[PDB]
């Protein structure tokens, strides 16, 4: 397969079409990300001062919400050991204070809503209508210029205004991002993949706080959009899910009634009652996006523990096991589209036939490579710089497996009445950071694919 030629042609095709989109609704979680680039000596001294044995215990136990500093350091170590992204609520004032003093190297726009708003609106030029729980001064300052809007109502009429006008009195919602590189060393551990641990320390996003005007006037807001991306459900628990999930179903009903194509961005959802609820919610979505650990966790709660294990047991996620999981998911939910992304390759399983599915995946992989290389995408010209990143060797090896097991040509084949679409990713050898690449991938492919028709 001439993947370099396909990548170049996909970039030009999507650039010609991407601005066609009338508008994209983004809800619900926006926050500020405070990013720390972990260093071995600093982490080792913090672990020693806190109690190494206790930290290690927490690095081998299932992460739960963080109440003590050993739990925090052990959850970071949990993520390093496995090269996996954990995200836990920091519910203790003492630990929030510890993290605040530990500090951050930079501040970035955070949350699925905010990251996709800055990309789709600030970079691609598509109008976005964004739900921001708390639009503090700092929160507002992290939005790019461009057609990014938050809804307001004046005498009953909808007015879209730019978010860099902050709302006086609303609070900063801080999430701490602890980034570590591939092969990061601490004690006798070494990270098998670049990744991060996220300590979520705000009081609005964990409960899926929704602003009153979105509760009252959702339909009027949603009419300004052609597509919707829904996120933020991952922190909910069996104890607090009732009110948020009830609202989300009401909004999804309106999106369905208006014919607005909706995409659910999955994040790892530890609470199994909420995780299964989200799987049931997918019966009202057109598209869903997820990675290898999320797919496994979903297949696991659908009664396929052995298959879930097969999905996460190999470093390049076992492509056959992944596809078996995607088939089970699309059959149970009836979604029209699943976009799977992992280290080395993406897969899509879709009702839609044709090359536009692959065009969108390749475009999104160019966006991912640029984001990995630069840390943040600032302008459309950045995406073309992703063409120089070489195609990873893992992706090419996975393609060989898929061509023996399926009838595939240039990444396209059939399973039952679905199209299977594969691409190998362009892998940056030393990325700056990883937070936000998933959002960049899922939003870029979902929106660009729609724009190609
Ligand atoms: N954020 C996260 N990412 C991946 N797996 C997670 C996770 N949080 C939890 Br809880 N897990 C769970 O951790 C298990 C994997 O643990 P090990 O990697 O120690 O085997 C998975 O079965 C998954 O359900
Ligand atoms: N160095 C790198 N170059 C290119 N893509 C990368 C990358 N590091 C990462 Br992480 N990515 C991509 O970013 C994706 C992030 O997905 P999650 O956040 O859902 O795990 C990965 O699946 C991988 O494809
Ligand atoms: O995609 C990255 C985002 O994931 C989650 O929403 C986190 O809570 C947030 O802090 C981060 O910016």
């Amino acid at each position: 397969t001439n993947w370099e030629s396909l990548y170049e042609k996909a970039l030009d095709k999507v650039e010609a079409s991407i601005r066609k989109v009338r508008g994209v609704l983004l809800a619900y979680n926006t926050n500020i990300d405070a990013i720390k680039y972990l260093k071995r000596e600093d982490l080792e001294k913090r672990i020693e001062k806190v109690g190494k044995e206790e930290v290690l215990r927490y690095s081998e136990e299932l992460p739960k919400e963080i109440e003590t500093i050993p739990q925090l350091l052990g959850s970071i170590l949990w993520s390093i050991k496995r090269g996996k992204a954990a995200e836990l609520l920091v519910v203790s004032r003492e630990v929030r204070e510890y993290m605040r003093k530990w500090g951050w190297d930079e501040l970035r726009m955070g949350g699925q809503v905010g990251i996709m708003a800055n990309l789709l609106g600030g970079v691609y030029g598509i109008p976005v209508i964004a739900h921001v729980p708390q639009l503090s001064e700092l929160q507002a300052s992290l939005f790019l210029d461009g057609p990014i809007y938050v809804p307001t109502f004046e005498r009953g009429e909808l007015r879209l205004i730019h978010p860099r006008e902050f709302r006086k009195g609303e609070e900063d919602c801080i999430h701490y991002i602890y980034e570590f590189p591939r092969n990061f060393k601490v004690l006798d551990f070494e990270a098998p993949r670049e990744n991060r641990f996220i300590g979520a320390a705000d009081d609005y996003n964990p409960i899926l706080y929704v602003r009153e005007e979105w509760i009252e006037r959702f339909e009027e807001i949603a009419k300004r959009s052609e597509l919707a991306i829904i996120s933020g459900l991952h922190p909910l628990t069996q104890e607090n899910h009732g009110k948020p999930i009830k609202l989300v179903r009401e909004h999804l009903k309106i999106l369905n009634d208006l014919g607005i194509r909706a995409h659910l961005e999955f994040a790892f959802t530890p609470d199994e009652v909420v995780r299964l609820e989200i799987v049931k919610l997918l019966k009202h979505f057109y598209s869903v996006g997820l990675n290898e650990v999320e797919l496994a966790s979903v297949v696991s709660v659908m009664g396929e523990k052995e298959l879930a294990e097969r999905i996460i047991s190999k470093d390049p996620a076992d492509p056959i096991a992944v596809i078996e999981g995607l088939l089970k998911l699309i059959k149970e939910t009836g979604v029209k589209r699943i976009h799977f992304h992992t280290y080395g390759y993406y897969l899509a399983l879709t009702r839609e036939k044709g090359e536009h599915v692959r065009d969108a995946l390749l475009f999104s992989a160019l966006a991912a490579a640029t984001k990995a290389m630069k840390g943040n995408i600032e302008k459309l010209s950045d995406i073309r710089e992703g063409l120089a990143v070489p195609i990873g060797e893992q992706g090419l090896e996975v393609e060989k497996i898929l061509e023996k097991e399926f009838s595939l040509r240039d990444g396209i084949g059939s399973i039952e009445d679905y199209q299977l679409t594969f691409i190998p990713t362009k892998v940056v050898k030393k990325p700056k950071s990883t937070v936000g690449i998933g959002d960049t991938i899922s939003s870029s492919a979902f929106v660009s694919e729609f724009s190609l028709h």
